[PDB]
């Protein structure tokens, strides 16, 4: 099948003032509309699944677009259980606050995203993915492996309805790795009215040997419209 949506992101940072304003060399890459490629490989329970998207990203308006499609038919998955997997680095950090922006600092070598997200009382995704320019387009490739699902739970069963909810994306620096680490609890309402949580562990490493920037904690507001 096919799957649109609109992804908005904004930074907050509740401390940080320090050369808050200081800019990373990457953020250049960001002023004006980025094409987008999106290419996820899955295995889940067994069940392998190909998606592909196409799409744009404003950083300066935190927002992004992405089309995609299914190259191997239905996929063994709910479409709102991958989209956190399907680029931070379009997220808008206010001028004041740009110092915190790990995203743009690590372009265009790009970043190596890892997370682990476990979906309460059922199973649970590893993904990891390289995020990096290609010429002028910035590409997200991922492999992803689920495990442990119960074929009769939310996410084999299809119980999830086709919406996305506000999150909030709590990053903190890894100066062992030179690159943050990231926590929060994705809701995915379900069709008898309950929500399915989403436990996401993030871990975001640069690829290349220069320098980075190391933020404060800080949050991610997240917005996302499914079409």
């Amino acid at each position: 099948s096919s799957h649109h949506h609109h992804h908005h992101s904004s930074g907050l940072v509740p401390g940080g003032s320090h050369m808050g304003g200081t800019s990373s060399k990457g953020e250049e890459l960001f002023t004006g509309v980025v094409p987008i490629l999106v290419e996820l490989d899955g295995d889940v329970n067994g069940h392998k699944f190909s998606v592909r998207g196409e799409g744009e990203g404003d950083a300066t308006i935190g927002k992004l677009t992405l089309k995609f499609i299914s190259t191997t038919g239905k996929l063994p998955v709910p479409w709102p259980t991958l989209v956190t997997t399907l680029v931070q680095a379009f997220s808008r950090y206010p001028d004041h606050m740009k110092r915190h922006d790990f995203f743009k600092s690590a372009m265009p070598e790009g970043y190596v995203q890892e997370r682990t997200i476990s979906f309460k009382d059922d199973g649970k995704y590893k993904t990891r993915a390289v995020v990096k320019f290609e010429g002028d387009t910035l590409v997200n490739r991922i492999e992803l492996k689920g495990t442990d699902f119960k074929e009769d739970g939310n996410i084999l069963g299809h119980k999830l309805e086709y919406n996305f909810n506000s999150h909030n994306v709590y990053i903190t620096a890894d100066k062992q790795k030179n690159g943050i680490k990231a926590n929060f609890t994705v809701r995915h309402n379900v069709e008898d009215g309950s929500v399915q949580l989403a436990d996401h562990y993030q871990q975001n490493t640069p690829i290349g040997d220069g320098p980075v920037l190391l933020p404060d904690n800080h949050y991610l507001s997240t917005q996302t419209k499914l079409s």
